[PDB]
DNA sequence: AATAATAAATTATATAATATAA
DNA sequence: TTATATTATATAATTTATTATT
DNA sequence: AATAATAAATTATATAATATAA
DNA sequence: TTATATTATATAATTTATTATT
């Protein structure tokens, strides 16, 4: 929907260096057992060999499935500390605008008076409440944007 | 869907000389400063307007002075761009079909002087489909022969 | 746009936790 | 929030890009 | 996707020869 | 071939993206 900005491209870019998922269990047993289904079974296309090792997936003993579950839960949380590192390294988004601030404040408060609205017709009553704010009340919470606008370009001028 | 060779074609033509500016332009840019003066209250694509009315009513002996600079310059770049493209790598050769298309285009349009190109290249393609196999075999090697220079002259 | 042959890219496929889009 | 995408891989069968011309 | 304020990006506009796309 | 894009520039005025959260 929205076309990047010039910082998001970056941002998206540099995101796309970063570490990348692991590969699935299934995928494990594929990439151990790769040279056996062709050798095994050599006259079907590379799409159908794939089929018969999700049939095989699907019926295989348990312990099967779970020794190369846990090779994914291996790979992936370490994977999931090479991600935590990678995004506190990147550029820093803007702060949060006084609208934003506000709605993180009284989102708890108005959803336990809404429990019946979704999250989006939720956001729609805290627009409306925005809106209906004192004057003064909106100056609040746009002097706090601006302090933090004002932090955040004394920290990255 | 972006051919290996065609990526790299591609990034050498998107450095070639730009071409220039309109004869109008040339004008905007000595004149655009006093049009703001003389109407200080416009937007700047208002200002854009009256330079338009500005140059058409502008005095022929000016405006040929513009559309005089304006050739020069595309002339100039006329040269810069077949000094340019010259250093390109060249587009593979065309395929037999092409090759047999544009040898006989001109008699076939002789046959057919009401049809437009796109369908000369019907007739053009029905004849490719009965011409002699021995015929046709030329054109192939031809082109055999094309693609194996072009891959030695400009490998990956 | 049309054309045909050939080169080059893409798809067909299975999995499923989960990151990401909207 | 819900709905879609992504991550691993091998290679056939397939699609679509390339090319000159008006 | 919803939300508001704000930051960033794009449009408004004149030409007209001609290149480029289809 | 016909239909559209390209090239230059100024800078208000206007439109779109950003931002956290579910």
């Amino acid at each position: 929907h929205h076309k990047a900005s010039k910082r998001t491209q970056l941002r998206n870019e540099l995101i796309k260096q970063g570490p990348k998922r692991p590969t699935s269990a299934y995928f494990l047993y594929l990439q151990d057992h790769r040279s056996q289904f062709v050798k095994e079974n050599p006259t079907l296309r590379p799409a159908e060999i794939s089929k018969i090792a999700g049939e095989k997936w699907q019926n295989l003993e348990a312990d099967i499935k779970e020794k190369y579950i846990s090779e994914r839960k291996k790979l992936y949380s370490e994977y999931q500390k090479a991600k935590k590192e990678f995004d506190e390294k990147l550029p820093p988004k803007k702060p949060a605008g006084p609208f934003i601030k506000y709605a993180n404040e009284v989102r708890s408060q108005v959803f336990a008076q809404h429990p019946d609205k979704s999250q989006l017709d939720l956001m729609k009553i805290i627009g409306d409440k925005w809106q209906s704010l004192d004057q003064s009340i909106k100056d609040k919470y746009i002097q706090e944007y601006k302090k933090a606008i004002q932090e955040y370009n004394a920290r990255y001028p």
